[PDB]
């Protein structure tokens, strides 16, 4: 299934920083308001719950930069064509986040609800209404899609 | 995917009553430690989160007793053929619980953590340790399974 994720609190997406069709390792991820085919995803189950976030028009996935399996807080998000066990996560569509395997979570840099378009994206632990995401329909950013196959 | 229904406290599973291949419609639900192939589920999911959840054997679903939109505590679960609106539940794998669509959750009644084989599972709003669930393979009572395609 291929899906936008959707910042709860904001309406923004999660973007490769430029909209790049093919963007370079270590490109980070960030929040914005376009909608366009180089800001969707889909989700590559691993393990259960785990799996890999997967940018549709690379094929380049989500990581924490430097790959450390338990990232401090306010690590950047990026994408990378790399496949290992530091680059799983969990979305979580119950309670609206995306969870990192080391625990932590994916935030907007420095909490805001309402952040402008070009926000960096973070691992964080912290819990709260900033950090949360659903997972919509390219066809409608509204409704809700099973993001798990 | 099959699964085993498992009350996270205790270790039984969800089972018809009596364990048939084919459960009269209205067969309680209950726990039970056995494990067998009369007591594999599977889950159909009818709308994002929303689902049926199915007895392999019969192809019933799991229904509160009645058809209600809203059942009231303590309301038994039940197989039953039929497929509407008031049979759609969550398999929350992510909080540990199977939520009705009303909003309340399956528990085993009197909310023992270690509930005697042929406890009557029932509706209850309540949400305590004794009516998490997780979702194992019926080959390997220990691992969690993916019940979402």
């Amino acid at each position: 299934t291929t899906f936008l994720i959707k910042h709860k609190a904001s309406g923004k997406f999660l973007h490769p920083y430029g909209g790049s069709s093919n963007p370079a390792n270590n490109t980070k991820l960030v929040l914005h308001s376009d909608i366009h085919e180089r800001m969707y995803f889909q989700f590559d189950v691993v393990d259960e719950r785990w799996g890999y976030i997967k940018h549709v028009a690379s094929g380049k996935i989500v990581h924490p930069y430097g790959g450390q399996a338990n990232p401090p807080n306010e690590t950047n998000m990026v994408l990378h064509q790399d496949r290992h066990d530091r680059a799983l996560f969990a979305m979580d569509f119950f309670n609206d986040n995306i969870m990192h395997k080391g625990g932590k979570y994916i935030h907007p840099k420095g909490g805001s609800p309402n952040p402008p378009n070009n926000t960096e994206t973070v691992i964080h632990g912290d819990k709260h209404a900033a950090m949360e995401f659903i997972f919509v329909s390219p066809k409608n950013k509204d409704k809700r899609v099973l993001v798990y196959a």
